[PDB]
DNA sequence: ACGCAGGTCCTGGACGAAGC
DNA sequence: TGCTTCGTCCAGGACCTGCG
C-alpha cells in the first residue's frame, strides 16, 4: 500500500524495485546461494546448509529406539512412526493405510489405471519408472 | 520369471515462523 | 519493522524387498 512493482513470472507486488530485483532470484537463480562443492543454488542459507550434507554425509536426527540416524528430523519423525505402527494416511478408494506419506501417494495413483512409463524396447508399460528401470535391466541381460 | 507394489529414507522447493 | 535465516511440511524420487 502502495505497491506498483510486479514480477512477470507469478504475479507477486513489490513496493519498491530493488525489493523486486531481490525477489526475482528465485526464477532466475541469479545471485543465490551457491555451494562452493557442486555449485548448485538453493533459495536461502538454511536450504544450502541442510544440502552440504549431502556431501558430508552427516545425519544428526537419531532415532532412539533402533539407534538409526537420519539426514532430515522430517525423515526421523516419519520413520519414528514405523515403530509405533502409527498410519495416519490411507486411501480414500480402498481404504489402505501408510505409515508413510509419499507411499500412500504413490498407491493413490494406481486407481486412476494410468500406466505412463512405456519399455521403448518392447512397449510394455507400466504405473512405475522403477518397475521400467528394473524391467530394461532384463533387457541389458538377454542382450 | 518378473511384473507388481509396498517399505524405506534421501533431497529440496514451499512458506510461514523466528532471528537480527 | 523489514530483510534474512530457520523450522517444518510436503512432494517427489532412488533403492530395496517380497508376493503371486
Ligand atoms: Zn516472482
Ligand atoms: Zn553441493
Ligand atoms: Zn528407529
Ligand atoms: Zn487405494
Ligand atoms: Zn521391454
Amino acid at each position: 500500500g502502495s505497491k506498483s512493482f510486479t514480477c512477470d513470472q507469478c504475479g507477486k507486488y513489490f513496493s519498491q524495485k530493488r525489493q523486486l530485483k531481490s525477489h526475482y532470484r528465485v526464477h532466475t537463480g541469479h545471485s543465490l546461494p551457491e555451494c562452493s562443492h557442486c555449485h548448485r543454488k538453493f533459495m536461502d542459507v538454511s536450504q544450502l546448509k541442510k544440502h552440504l550434507r549431502t556431501h558430508t554425509g552427516e545425519k544428526p536426527f537419531t532415532c532412539e529406539i533402533c539407534g538409526k540416524s537420519f539426514t532430515a528430523k522430517s525423515s526421523l519423525q516419519t520413520h519414528i512412526r514405523i515403530h509405533r505402527g502409527e498410519k495416519p494416511y490411507s486411501c480414500s478408494i480402498c481404504g489402505k493405510c501408510f505409515s508413510d506419506s509419499s507411499a500412500k501417494r504413490r498407491h493413490c495413483i494406481l486407481h486412476t489405471g494410468k500406466k505412463p512409463f512405456s519399455c521403448p524396447e518392447c512397449g510394455l508399460q507400466f504405473a512405475r519408472l522403477d518397475n521400467l528401470k528394473a524391467h530394461l535391466k532384463i533387457h541389458s541381460k538377454e542382450k
